[PDB]
């Protein structure tokens, strides 16, 4: 059997093929003791990290889809074979992940490490969007995969891909993260250390949610009260959060919330959809894929829907479709993808490698 | 039962003989896919690159009359047969058709590809303009028939053809196309792509009709809006065209709107009847006979009379016949002739083919 | 003395009609502040909004040739008169340009601003690939003019011009350096904002050529490293490009690097000589004259000699005239043109324009 | 007139606008007795409870930029009005500053004491850090201000902020003086009340300076003495500090000395460059601005000079600029602002507050 | 086998490593005669003195943890290793204890004795707060030790030490005796000399406790007599005292008693829990590691936990450890050190103290 590793800026998702979800999910973190020993581990990767994260620095060694740091992501892929899946790297091909307009050295170096340090049999890496309309079931559709670092944007149609019309935005969850961190300082809460990051992170995903009118709701939660929600903290203290539920999210909409002067992710998805043929807006109209977990904000279906609704012509049926499965969209189709039998040739293997070169790795890549 | 295969530039009208309407007509296209496939066939034929046209570069094999990508056209055959008619070409007599003055190679490799490909049993190659005449139930009568790739005119007089008075003109329904394409930039509208160019040929279908008077229709259209017309594009967009309307079939009766310096096809079919014998001339004067798809713009046949009525002489009757089923008159003409007890005799079958060579196909050709 | 005013998508090239070169030539950008003011102007316009474009958000008015922004179109026209040239625009009369083949709404919105805002006392709109000609001293040649949205080809024979074989792309300057963008985060280098973009659009002008021989030229620069070359940034970091460096032009020679169907500008310019009479083939073979920035290419030259030479009868004498000043040379042509006795007679009078209406401006135009 | 009263976490600098230094600066302290009376006021302000500190329990009102004793500031601010400045502040707008990323309601209940308590005219809070980008006579400028609560960053290019790039550090002169009482425990003298912080103070001001090569200080100072110093105390005794001199300082470059995560402030300031857009970033490094008390130490802009240097591309010229008055930049800029012609309109008039709420407070904030 | 000595400000606790419980324990005092001999020893050490006391001045060399005495304290050493062990120094390693935040020349001079003046062959000198987590058997919590002389909080949370949340109070047990001589006054009993300052000693661990509600025992105390209790001299006189019973342990909570200007012992573990990291909190507050002889007053574990309680969230789970054996915590847990394998490792040698000089002492020190 395979294994399908998807390597995210914000989650590991590790599993075998033919599976329904991964086995492993862990945040993809590496943590260093930032005080003084007295009574031990140097580092701690993935929960163990985050369950002591009171006494370490936590680094993510993905910034924006771009492996950066090359020795902790080595201690993540050790961690997830030997710890998490108890699984022989050399007895099984693993199915890699990437974003789009990634730096070609990201993915010869993520080769070089497969094959020479953990000695994978084969290895492939796909590309994540397409692997999302995989689990989709579908073979047509413009896909909006929002993850933790990267935002991307990719039509298909009837099998066929569009790279010239691909889109990719360096907005996405950590960068929310920040942003309600930031404006939570007006509420005279302080979160300033990498281990109260993963507690600002946390509230995110248990408050935040999408406005479908945001002037309107600003509006509600300066008059009243009744937007407002406790959370407390892992310490016992109380904090409660007012119209930054719905603030946080709307970056995605209007991204000069945090200085960006790209467009919100609504009209980033018309703008690639009519870069695209006219013979194929309809059919990508109808199919607007989410996936990743940053569309998993409460109400960001319907706000999509009618953010393109108002740029699209009226005739034009706008489908948002978002499976209460779609955190995990990109490993669900690469379970699928490496289980298909038609996929079975394009496994790259140890010998391929050695022969070709690294430049082998860039085939049916974009 | 014999085949009837119409193998126009625009559009393929195949069926059997005896009935009264081609059982196939689809679009003589070979589609290829242009971008990249990442979830496939290799080429398309006919409705079914017509519905993928998005992600296909779209090429006519046949250019005026005259078949140029002889692969392309092997595969719309085998299409035509297996897919659309269900029909095993080996068991049937297949009446083919070509248009006048055409180069005597396109019938010859048209033959070797029926008698060693197919293994037709037997073909003939008819003149498009005498079917025609078959389909109008007429044996005197000067026939235009105008498709999308050429212009002809040929007299016929109790049967006997005069060849030496057929005009062909490289000047139809692609290139009115080409040309609404050309003056719809006037408004802002860009169709490049070959799949655009189908949306175009859509718009000159629906909207298009000819001007009684040119210079006056032009002023009205100057003047006030009641001429323009909205039409929908596939992925929504309205457009609308006023003048556009009658300036692109104009291009018949003037062409040098596309810089060609030919006369308009009413100053061609009176040459043609001045150039026949004088004692001819009043019965094809009382029998002008249009076909094909050109013909089919509203009110041409009406500015026809028109202008042939203004170069004959003042007391001869003019009647232009342009019956509503005209679009097919090559299929019906070649359907009645296939379907004649005095026709079998001039099947060209397997075994004259092989003991006379190409140089068979060339008799009562012209 | 007359007003020459060649306002391109890229650059505003502007002067006095008899002077030998520009003399304001400054981007066409409007630029506007898109973070917070707290210690000023509200946009600015050309060098200004270049020198500052840290902290503004650059907008092109004019797209493909087309005036997108009539507001701040205006104001590009404000800055010309008024900061360049310091001149009255009530005194001079101003010829304008134009691409072939434009929306005919874009000619009349212009020649409205020009009359009822700046009251200039005449003006006159010429066709750019005209201009080319008069630049290089010729009356017969085919002008292949590409700009920063534009690239269109236009013969001309003895002083006639060839309307019906005048080709438009609508790929040039602005689109290389969007495919350049691409291409430049393979190597992780990450240009985004509009600021940026003018960051690498001074790269492709600074170490962008066209390889002779493609396919040779991809293999040496992934064999040794000789064809690589640094660049430093505003901020002093250093990037260094290889086969980008002709990746980004080739796309001129094939259009299907950023998805575009259309064939490159040496089989267009092919085709449209093939499209003119045969008898002026040969005089057209040899007098292709290259003009605009698109066009400043090294070894474009002598690639568009070798493809055109491939494509021609080996009989044929192929000759690109590809003059230094090319860059200027639709403001040089249109220099002569203000210059010439003969001319006088072609300006539109603000007379003139109240009496015929818009209408007027349509003359001698394609 | 108007009052311009910079209510620091350490000292109180206030005076009129238009002078060129504060009139009163007093320590931002109130004393209360922490014995018992035979022989009195109840509590004292500024230099009075300074001077009277062996007897009082001395507090500081504001934190880390943030008012926490609302009724003790109130005590500071009536100090100011009537005992340090002798003015009626009903009579003169007040110039209040203002820490960035403050609470909001810090803010706003700074403006409901001056509009309800004082009854002060008109107000305004404005950002410090940009007032001391008007004291140094500059638009464009990386500010750092440290005093004794908060050290932060803010970049303003041409007289626009960006308000993106700020950051605070929660690390300033408090800080230092209670890092430099932990380690004079290491001589052997022990200082725990607030009053003997107020001695360390001292010591800190007189002796602490910034070494330009921590690690080769700390070999010097282990292997001689002549960088040990005497100090006096109040009481006559004699203390001696070797290389606590410079381990104080060198907290702001290496703030895990106090177990704080955040990098120091020559990694802070250049992380706030490198956040800004790349065509601003030339002109930011040529012009760090420091200012406040903590700005103070010797050696610290040859320090920053050198960390920063280190760490920017070697083609960059670094400029720290720290003129001799910058430990009271925040006040000579506010001197500056509140002369304006220009600012007169953004008073806040006690009408306006009536009618528009607390909120009318946060405009042009951040 | 290995020493260890835990040399308290007013117990010295010695004995073996692996034993259960101090060997030798005896009050750190030096006694000499302060009369006149006429019938002798020219000093008395630890239980000697105390039974000789009433013709001695009683002498403590340790104040504070601070060594005062040098020559003083070689007696106390001497008299522990010779005739309260008898035992040769030069044969087992000795691990000395120390208090936290003490002067440098205090572990440097007392490692310079034990290697030269008593020749051990190795040493080490622990931090006693850290011992005492050793014998609760836990690596987190945060240990409140109370001695003679030093009161300190230390927090360790999975076996990482807080170096900059350590506090130190110099308020403990002397301090409370000299109070309880002080209060002793009110009702007309003089206790004045060195020697009686020793009976108040033990009249103070005899008689005092800690209410838990100082107020209300207050008016249980002035109301009845239920408090009171009786005390035998040691000359046969009967003293009798109310509530000065919890009045003297009360100074640990309200330190302003002795004129102190601190906070108790319970707003500083508060205070030292606030300091941490707020993801660790919540293990601190349910491991309150209480030890030292000043924390064996009965009630104070009980009120340790209701003020504790009063100011932690109400949410938390506030435990205070207090086993019944934590008088001798520090030197039980310097038992299991000194025994464990890993720490052999640790011993600074004799060897490595001649070639690395006093410096090499101060490792994993704080
Ligand atoms: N319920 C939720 N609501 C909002 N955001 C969420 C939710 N669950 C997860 N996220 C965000 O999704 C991001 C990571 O999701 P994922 O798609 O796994 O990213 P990646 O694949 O880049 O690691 C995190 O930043 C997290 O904050
Ligand atoms: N209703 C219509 N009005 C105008 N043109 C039409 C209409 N229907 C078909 N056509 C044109 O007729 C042309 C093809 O007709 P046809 O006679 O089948 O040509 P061919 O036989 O050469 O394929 C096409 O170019 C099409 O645009
Ligand atoms: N030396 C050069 N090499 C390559 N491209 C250039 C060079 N100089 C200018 N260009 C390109 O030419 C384009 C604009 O030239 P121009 O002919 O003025 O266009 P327009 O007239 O449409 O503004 C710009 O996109 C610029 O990038
Ligand atoms: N000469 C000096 N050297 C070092 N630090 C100084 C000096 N003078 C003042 N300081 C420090 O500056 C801090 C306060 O300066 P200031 O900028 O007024 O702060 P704030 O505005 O926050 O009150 C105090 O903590 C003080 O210790
Ligand atoms: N039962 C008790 N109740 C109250 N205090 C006590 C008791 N037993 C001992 N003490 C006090 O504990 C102090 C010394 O304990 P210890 O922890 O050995 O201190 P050190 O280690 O500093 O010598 C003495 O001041 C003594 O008065
Ligand atoms: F890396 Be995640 F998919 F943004
Ligand atoms: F080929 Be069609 F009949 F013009
Ligand atoms: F507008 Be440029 F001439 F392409
Ligand atoms: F409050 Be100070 F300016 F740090
Ligand atoms: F010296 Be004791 F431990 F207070
Ligand atoms: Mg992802
Ligand atoms: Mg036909
Ligand atoms: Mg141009
Ligand atoms: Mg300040
Ligand atoms: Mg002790």
């Amino acid at each position: 059997t395979a294994l399908v590793c998807d390597n995210g800026s914000g989650l590991v998702k590790a599993g075998f093929a033919g599976d329904d979800a991964p086995r492993a999910v862990f945040p993809s973190i590496v943590g260093r003791p930032r005080h003084q020993g007295v009574m031990q581990k140097d580092s701690y990767v993935g929960d163990e990290a985050q369950s002591k994260r009171g006494i370490l620095t936590l680094k993510y060694p993905i910034e924006h889809g771009i492996i950066t740091n090359w020795d902790d992501m080595e201690k993540i892929w050790h961690h997830t074979f030997y710890n998490e899946l108890r699984v022989a790297p050399e007895e099984h091909p693993t199915l890699l992940t990437e974003a789009p307009l990634n730096p070609k050295a990201n993915r010869e170096k993520m080769t070089q490490i497969m094959f020479e340090t953990f000695n994978v049999p084969a290895m492939y890496v796909a590309i994540q969007a397409v692997l999302s309309l995989y689990a989709s079931g579908r073979t047509t559709g413009i896909v909006l995969d929002s993850g933790d670092g990267v935002t991307h944007n990719v039509p298909i149609y009837e099998g066929y891909a569009l790279p010239h019309a691909i889109m990719r935005l360096d907005l996405a969850g950590r960068d929310l993260t920040d942003y309600l961190m930031k404006i939570l300082t007006e509420r005279g809460y302080s979160f300033v250390t990498t281990a109260e990051r993963e507690i600002v992170r946390d509230i995110k995903e248990k408050l935040c949610y999408v406005a479908l009118d945001f002037e309107n709701e600003m509006a509600t939660a300066a008059s009243s009260s009744s937007l407002e929600k406790s959370y407390e903290l892992p310490d016992g203290q109380v904090i409660t959060i007012g119209n930054e539920r719905f603030r946080c999210p709307e970056t995605l909409f209007q991204p000069s919330f945090i200085g960006m002067e790209s467009a919100g992710i609504h009209e980033t998805t018309y703008n690639s959809i009519m870069k695209c043929d006219i013979d194929i807006r309809k059919d990508l109209y109808a199919n607007n894929v989410m996936s990743g977990g940053t569309t998993m904000y409460p109400g960001i279906a319907d706000r999509m829907q009618k953010e393109i609704t108002a740029l699209a012509p009226s005739t034009m049926k706008i489908k948002i479709i978002a499976p209460p499965e779609r955190k995990y969209s990109v490993w669900i189709g690469g379970s699928i993808l490496a289980s298909l039998s038609t996929f079975q040739q394009m496994w790259i293997t140890k010998q391929e490698y050695d022969e070709a070169g690294p430049s082998i790795v860039h085939r049916k890549c974009f």
